[PDB]
RNA sequence: UUGAACUCGCUGUGAAGAUGCAGUGUACCCGCGGCAAGACGGAAAGACCCCGUGAACCUUUACUAUAGCUUGACACUGAAC
């Protein structure tokens, strides 16, 4: 299937590229996510005539993501409280939803889909390092302090 | 049940076990109560047996198929290393 990329897609190409991808790749991911469109004559001519504003919007999105990442980094450390045993091990667990809620209460709005926990979901009291992905290329870090 | 009967015995003859043929013996016409030796008695187009290039249902390492079960290829089906 021939498609026109509407953004930067890793291992595929840059915006405006015309690429041949597997039909399922286009059908179930790229088009529904908005990262590409079918390479019909209408689409090709329309995009080529109306192209540059899209890079302007992509730059605006990247700048907004950078600003949000800077705010997240400036937030530094966020503290979450739960219940645990005397050994410091939590009976329950601390996940993306409540981490994002704590960050939002701290001031920066982050969705649960932007939380990236490398070593699974937190289960012990102490300090952990969590990552945030607000853009496909930028990354932020937050210290999480779990207390009883 | 019943082709029609003026519907005896014997010995023979004879699709080869005769009331009905031949020879011969016996016998006046007709009921009623009884008995079942014969009318190859009545009943059911022999069930045994064979035959038909008949039937059915059953069996199986008979033949040919086939549901099911199982194998792989392609499709729905994508990304990275
Ligand atoms: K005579
Ligand atoms: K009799
Ligand atoms: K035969
Ligand atoms: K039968
Ligand atoms: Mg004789
Ligand atoms: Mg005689
Ligand atoms: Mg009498
Ligand atoms: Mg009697
Ligand atoms: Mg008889
Ligand atoms: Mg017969
Ligand atoms: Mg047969």
């Amino acid at each position: 299937m021939q498609v026109i990329l509407l953004d930067k897609v890793a291992n595929l190409g840059s915006l405006g590229d015309q690429v041949n991808v597997k039909a399922g790749y286009a059908r179930n991911f790229l088009v529904p996510q908005g990262k590409a469109v079918p390479a019909t004559k209408k689409n090709i001519e329309f995009f080529e005539a109306r192209r540059a504003e899209l890079e302007a919007k992509l730059a605006e999105v990247l700048a907004a993501a950078n600003a949000r990442a800077e705010k997240i980094n400036a937030l530094e450390t966020v503290t979450i409280a739960s219940k645990a045993g005397d050994e410091g091990k939590l009976f329950g667990s601390i996940g993306t939803r409540d981490i994002a809620d704590a960050v939002t209460a701290a001031g920066v709005e982050v969705a649960k889909s932007e939380v990236r926990l490398p070593n699974g979901v937190l289960r012990t009291t102490g300090e952990h390092e969590v990552s945030f992905q607000v853009h496909s290329e930028v990354f932020a870090k937050v210290i999480v302090n779990v207390v009883a």
